[PDB]
Parts: structure tokens; sequence; C-alpha cells
């Protein structure tokens, strides 16, 4: 099992998943911490204005993998 515990911040995390363009959309909704992030629902993805199916998906699969481990 990787370990998904060992990000510094949400903007580390986000480059690890090629997901660094939606940096400033985490920043500005005050996903300023990992444990925030990994509470996260289809929802509160939507709610940041990430649009793309596919981008989505990676994200909410990694929030997962996250959540698993952290919460």
């Amino acid at each position: 099992t990787p370990d998904f515990t060992t990000f510094c911040s949400v903007g580390e995390w986000l480059q690890a998943i090629k997901m660094e363009r939606y940096k400033d959309n985490f920043t500005a909704a005050g996903y300023n911490s990992l444990e925030s992030v990994a509470r996260m629902t289809i929802e509160d993805v939507m709610s940041l204005g990430i649009t793309l199916v596919g981008h989505q998906k990676k994200i909410m699969s990694s929030i997962q993998t996250m959540r698993a481990q952290m919460l």
C-alpha cells in the first residue's frame, strides 16, 4: 500500500496528482489542510468549479485513498 499521508500541503498533493491547476480553487474556498480535503464529497469538488469529469474522478479517487489512511 502506498502511503498517502506524506504530503505537507494541499498544494503538494495536487502537484503529485497533476491537478495543480486547481490550486487557487482549493485555496479560495479555504481548503488549507489535507484533513479538510480528505472530508470532501463530489459536491464539494463540484463547488470548486472543477467541471471536467476526468478531473473530478482523479481528485475523488485520490481523496478516497487519502481519507482511508487519514480519517
